[PDB]
C-alpha cells in the first residue's frame, strides 16, 4: 500500500471558495480536483461540491484540522481512501 | 482499515429513482450520493448515473441483494472500496 | 483484497479522444468510465476529463505504458486504487 491518500469531501456549495483559497495554501498538496454531485441524507436531498484531495497520509491531520476551519458552520462528510500508486504519466 | 466501504454503482438513467427509492429506505444508511457519468463497455458507450454508497461491511450483503432487485432487468457495474476513515468536519 | 483494480487518471481535454480509442483496444479492459472535472495545480486551474478504468493487477504495466504513450507531449495525472470487490448486479 501507499503513503499518499484520497480525501474525498462533500462540501456545500457556499464554503467552495473557502475550501479552495485553504487548500491553495497548503505547501504538502501538489493539487486537488473538484466536481459538481448531487447528495441525499437524513430524507432530504440536494447539490454539492465534490472535492478530491491527494495528500500525504502523514500530512492528513494537518489537512483535516485546515479544512475543519472552513467548515465551523458548514458541516461536511468526508472519507478517506487508500491509494495503491500515483503519479504522472509522459 | 476500515468497517465502512464504498459502494459504486454504475446504474442506467431508467432505474435511477428506483434505486434511490430502495437506499432511502435502508437504515443502515446515513445517505449517498448521485452523479452523472459517461460510461463505455463491449465497443458502444452511453449516459449513465452514478451512485456512491458508504456502508458498514457487515452490510454489505443486505445491500447488494436489495440493489440486485431493482436491477433484476437493467444490470448494474459495481465495485467495493475500501475506506481508511470517514465522517463529518465542522 | 483483490486482483482488480482502479486506474484514475485527469487528462486533459484535448487527448480525450486518443485515451478512449487507446482503451477500447486493450482486451483486457471490460469497459471504462468518463467525466468532466475542475482541476487545480501549481497554483492555475482548468478543467479535464477523468477517466476510471477498471483493470487486473495483472495488466496495470500493460495498461499505464500504453496510456503512457497517448500522454507523450499532455501530461496526466494519475493514481490506482483498491477494490474489495467488483461484478454485475442483476
Amino acid at each position: 500500500m501507499s503513503t499518499e491518500q484520497l480525501l474525498v469531501l462533500i462540501a456545500q456549495n457556499d464554503i467552495k471558495d473557502d475550501i479552495v483559497d485553504t487548500l491553495i495554501e497548503l505547501e504538502f498538496l501538489s493539487g486537488f480536483s473538484l466536481g459538481n454531485i448531487c447528495g441525499f441524507s437524513r430524507e432530504g436531498y440536494r447539490e454539492f461540491c465534490k472535492f478530491e484531495i491527494m495528500h500525504p497520509a502523514a500530512q492528513q491531520a494537518a489537512l483535516l484540522t485546515a479544512l475543519a476551519l472552513v467548515c465551523k458552520h458548514n458541516p461536511c462528510r468526508y472519507w478517506i481512501m487508500p491509494i495503491y500508486q500515483n503519479g504522472t504519466l509522459s
